[PDB]
């Protein structure tokens, strides 16, 4: 039922954005007026140092 998915930070394929207030995403529109179906991914900010 639940499948854990991993991906790498690559902008033209996986856009990664900081949240607005707390775990939420600003519903942006395309040039065709399509709201982009986003997802709440879990990632670190930078490397361990
Ligand atoms: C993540 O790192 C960037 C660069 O230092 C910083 O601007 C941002 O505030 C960090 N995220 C948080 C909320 O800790």
């Amino acid at each position: 039922t639940r499948l854990k998915i991993v991906t790498i930070h690559q902008e033209p394929f996986v856009y990664v954005k900081p949240t607005m207030s707390d775990g939420t995403c600003k519903e942006e529109f395309t040039v065709n007026g399509d709201p982009v179906k986003k997802v709440i991914c879990t990632g670190p900010n930078d490397t361990s140092p």
